[PDB]
């Protein structure tokens, strides 16, 4: 709880990773598993930053670089753009999603000996089935690729950012929770709810910048009414109705449309939020990842080591193009163009903060609230696994795309037949 | 249960703190007093956050504003100007500095019918003397004034704000119990450590970052670097060596140095910085002001509105002009000149960071306080004289300079 040594963590993080990062880019190598890395070294190998100070300071500044994220990946792009391909898109980012994560829950299961209806692998893929965009965001970019597939990808990406927090929290309700009797409910209560409201919200930020000009100070109006829809959707709400919706997917779809509606009309107040939060976003992006490797207990991690490689193994190689295969099984894409999106998309700093604080959830919270069923499984193991996995597949699926990159989308994007 | 709580808070305080802000910016009027009014009207008024909570929250983010705001004008600070009025600079934040402490801590234990020695006084004056830059900045330029005393009280301004908190820290030694060390030991150790730290890590950075184009990554790496330097000073170096270690000044050293050497040496990374901070110091800059209103209690008002508003023009129209006369009491100015430094000396985000935080800082720890300075005033009655003493100078002085700032610039800088 001493603010003074978690600032100093902070400090240390941030230094050494921006470092990081920066040779990362002097190198033309991913930034994720070099900041991982780096986690690792001065998580258990080093044993700077002990595992304790690090979930309880992520406790804190958990969400709030969590809501950077979701601001920074809703500004990013636009879905004006999207009219075109929108179809390919939303059943990507449902139907491939939900069975992404459900395959993915069986391989988790059947890894661990783990029995198949255990809602410890459903967690898993759940947290796991969101990819990561800034992650192939160089990636595309310098290749330009046919426009189609590009923002396909990006859309897939930034619309399975909150869904996957989502379903996260969804599953959690499983665990122990103050009611949690169907996931539906919950899922439609959550989802509808942070339509309605954050659309609302953003209509309201819509009229109140359009009729002036807030320049510098659009900053502050945003990010605090993304600060706002927390209370209102997750802590606030269910006091005084039980119920009540994800205020992350509330702020990612308030600041998307805010955005999109900032660019159907030409308000120059726009420009400031993209490079502010652009900004903002690469805080957390090096400051969770770093503190994910830090999180790692090197006992754990020695005994969940093998087992987390083979499930992230099972994600990549399996999971992922069978959900892809699955889920555009209508569609006008041709087969390696539906290979192409299934060996693409990577996972990144959303499942690793969603993996972060479903281990501390669980550890403060579980440890007076176990599920019987689940409690033959310790949750220190529990949280353990689901962490350590999502490390080994952030890791694996990156470099795994650093690898695939050129090689395949050259070789994947020859035909495009005309009709 | 508290952590989303006081995300909704804060984040309340953002929103209406930018709009306010947006309203005075529209009506040409400052927005501080603005901001003042809505911190009070959310606080005791609405009671919308409860004071308790909004010390408690502003126990964890206080601190970490604290830093965007001396980073904030520290990289807007560059040296090489100010080597043809510095002479006037360094007089500015010492002797008039520490006169102007002295004056209004005087004056604030003579009301409050406290000894001439209480430390009460002279903390309030310690918290009280850091001029702000942040409202010189936008208005200076727009009245087309000397270039010299632009530079000059911006100068000041900024070089204040640290040495307002170390000070503040030193004094609040004596507030402590189970020690009391040599004040200019505390002093000297603090600030001279601060330079040769702050040196040392600017140095470092300097080379980083002019090697390479760091681009966005500066933020990270400066910010990590500024959130590194405290936890040494404020934490881990005093609970090794013994010797304490100031960290905000170090931080501010470090972007004034690091800074300076970026826009020498035509990094363009330097920019990459600046847009960054402005934003951030920004940020707090609106979140602290509301908090301050809301951290006030409506007794601390009923009960010390009016001595804190008769302390504040002792600080206005007493203490800084004579701390500007007799700092520069050998100078070559003018007396229209002297007369402008004085009366253009408005109290910002630093004293009222620094209020809140003796406030919580006293309040909280209350019962293990010296009884010597007790015997005479209550600790709250000491927390709560402070922060309304500050809310008082700052809303005053602020209102009184921007509205008296034409015609002063007028009748008075033409030599
Ligand atoms: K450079």
């Amino acid at each position: 709880m001493e603010l003074m040594m978690a600032i100093g963590y902070l400090g240390l993080a941030l230094v050494l990773g921006s470092l990081v990062a920066k040779i990362a880019e002097k190198l033309k190598i991913p930034d994720i598993p070099l900041l991982l890395l780096l986690g690792l070294i001065i998580g258990p190998f080093l044993q700077i930053i002990p595992s304790d100070s690090a979930m309880e300071i992520f406790e804190y500044a958990g969400p709030i670089g969590l809501i950077f994220i979701l601001l920074g990946g809703a500004f990013t792009m636009r879905i004006s753009l999207l009219k075109r391909v929108i179809k390919t898109v939303v059943r990507l980012d449902t139907i491939t999603f939900l069975i992404t994560l459900l395959i993915s829950g069986f391989i988790f299961n059947m890894v661990l000996n783990l029995p198949y209806t255990s809602p410890v692998g459903y967690l898993f893929g759940a947290i796991t089935a969101a990819t990561d965009p800034a992650t192939l965001i160089p990636v595309f970019s310098r290749v330009r690729t046919n426009p189609e597939v590009a923002i396909t990808l990006e859309a897939e990406s930034i619309f399975n950012d909150p869904l996957g927090i989502v379903s996260t929290s969804v599953i959690l309700g499983l665990f122990g929770l103050f009611s949690s009797s169907n996931p539906l409910i919950d899922l439609i209560t959550l989802a509808g709810g942070a339509i309605v409201v954050g659309l609302l919200l953003a209509k309201i930020y819509e009229k109140i910048i359009i009729h002036c000009d807030f320049h510098e100070y659009v900053a502050p109006l945003v990010l605090g009414g993304a600060m706002l829809l927390l209370y209102v959707g997750d802590d606030l709400l269910p006091s005084i109705c039980g119920y009540g919706f994800s205020g992350y997917m509330a702020v990612a779809i308030m600041g998307l449309y805010l955005g999109d509606a900032l660019f159907r009309a030409d308000d120059i107040d726009y420009k400031y939020i993209v490079s502010f939060c652009d900004d903002l976003s690469l805080l957390a992006r090096v400051f969770i990842f770093v503190f994910l490797g830090a999180c790692i207990k090197l006992s754990m991690l020695e005994n969940y080591f093998i087992p987390g490689l083979l499930v992230a193994l099972g994600s990549i190689f399996l999971a992922r193009p069978l959900g892809v295969f699955l889920g555009l099984i209508g569609s006008k894409h041709s087969f390696k163009e539906k290979l192409y999106f299934a060996l693409e998309g990577p996972r990144g700093v959303v499942p690793a903060a969603l993996a972060v604080t479903v281990g501390i959830e669980i550890l403060k919270n579980a440890d007076k609230i176990p599920a019987s069923i689940t409690k033959y499984i310790t949750p220190t193991d529990i949280a353990g696994t689901i962490i350590i996995g999502t490390f080994m597949t952030i890791l694996l699926s990156v470099i795994l795309e650093a690898s695939w990159a050129g090689m395949l989308a050259l070789k994947l994007l020859g035909e495009y037949k005309p009709k």
